[PDB]
């Protein structure tokens, strides 16, 4: 349905998620570290993105050094001509470094 997010631990810090534009018109980002997501929780990171750039939707946080193994429990939010759709059960793991 929506696409599939793109996570990436920044080195030295930091978290980018992404997701390639098809017309959209927001997108929304609801992650938390370490801990489930209780139901669709705002999260420790959440932010609604109203501009794509380079043909994307981009989150991005400076503030969080994560650790290989940490996991990302997530989901997301895409508005298309008026219409919203989610990406539930969201869970990514730290694993490589990206700078």
């Amino acid at each position: 349905v929506v696409p599939s997010a793109k996570l990436e631990a920044i080195y030295p810090k930091g978290l980018r998620v992404s997701i390639p534009d098809d017309g959209f018109s927001l997108f929304a980002f609801h992650g938390k570290l370490n801990e489930e997501m209780d139901g669709l929780e705002a999260g420790h990171w959440a932010r609604d993105i109203t501009k794509p750039k380079e043909g994307r939707w981009t989150f991005r946080d400076r503030n969080v050094k994560l650790k290989l193994g940490d996991k990302i429990y997530f989901w997301t939010y895409v508005i298309k001509d008026g219409l919203g759709y989610r990406q539930d059960n969201g869970e990514w793991t730290v694993t490589e470094f990206v700078n």
